[PDB]
């Protein structure tokens, strides 16, 4: 197999779970 292609959906959840992720935290801030 070749690393790109597990990059592709690592880099997917990663970034992804970042940016919903910092939701969580923006809510809570006030």
């Amino acid at each position: 197999n070749i690393a790109k292609i597990i990059i592709g959906p690592l880099i997917f959840v990663f970034l992804f779970s970042v940016v919903i992720g910092s939701i969580y935290l923006f809510l809570r801030k006030r």
